[PDB]
This record gives C-alpha cells, structure tokens and sequence, in this order.
RNA sequence: GUGAACCGGAUUGCCGUCAGGAAAUUAGGUGCGCUUAGCAGUAUUCCCCACGCUGUGGG
C-alpha cells in the first residue's frame, strides 16, 4: 500500500475514535445536556485536526459504544480535506489516540 | 565339613474317517415447553511513565 495524495484533496476517511480524556484517572468524553453526541464528537475531533493535518468538513457519527477486554468507542464517518501533505503521512499509520494496541488508530481514505 | 561328601528316569508315538436346528408371530392404545429483557444519549476506564495544575505516550 502506496498512499500519495495532493494538497488541497478531498478524500473519504472512515475512523473509529477513542473519546478518552484525563480529569482529577482516564474518563470518556460527556457532553451537555443542550447539546447531542454528534456534535461534541465533532468538535473535539476539529479541535485536534489543525495538528493531525487535515480539515473536517461534514462528520457523522454512526457507532457509539464500548470495547470490552473497558475503553469508548465512536465511529465517525465524513469528508475530510488535507491540509498539507507533510504532516498527513505522519498522522497515517501512526494513530489518532490512545488504545492503538486494541485497534483503536486507524484510517481509511479513499479518492472521490 | 552334619548317617555325611562324589550323584541326570533317560531314550520311542496323527485321535483319523460322518452331520441344515427347522417349521409360526402388529408392541399397540394416551400428551401446549408456557409467562421476560435499548449493544447504547454520557457524569470515574484496570494498570504504568513523562509534561502541566487537561494535552501527548504504553498496555
């Protein structure tokens, strides 16, 4: 597998995410009561993208749920354009979290 | 080294010719496995290390 892409190329990506935050231990990201998963998934994804090398633009989320063994697991689903092609090879085959032992980092990108 | 010491029951042999267990039998009559549940809209993720007073790295 030879993954060459462009600057300023559209792409479909599919990537499973692992919402893992730490507070005073590890715990799952949560969300407000006015707002819905979706969107705070989205938001804290956007919020790392600026450094991974890539920007959103639409994600939808699809599976929410949990990885036994007990991590959070959400896969999202979207388009997504890269910003540089520098940073986009570093961020590929590396991982985009915590977990990448459990199959937690992983992408997929396709032309369109 | 003792009523003891020295000390071989040994050689020779086909049980062989013959035989239908056979004619007759239904195991049949009786039965609900039935009452019950998001793999998902969350409020601590089991352990370890570094960097701050949440962001990276490993299982």
């Amino acid at each position: 597998y030879n993954p060459e892409f462009k600057a300023g190329q559209l792409l479909r990506f599919r990537l499973r995410v692992n919402a893992s935050v730490r507070r005073h231990k590890r715990v799952s990201l949560t969300w407000d009561a006015s707002s819905t998963p979706d969107q705070a998934l989205a938001d804290w994804l956007a919020a790392k993208s600026p450094k991974l090398g890539f920007t959103l633009q639409r994600c939808e989320l699809l599976q929410l749920g949990w990885v036994y063994g007990r991590f959070r697991a959400a896969l999202l689903e979207g388009v997504l354009e890269v910003d540089d092609p520098k940073l986009f090879l570093k961020t590929l085959s590396s991982g985009i979290g915590k977990a990448k032992s459990f199959g937690f980092g992983l992408l997929s990108v396709l032309p369109i």
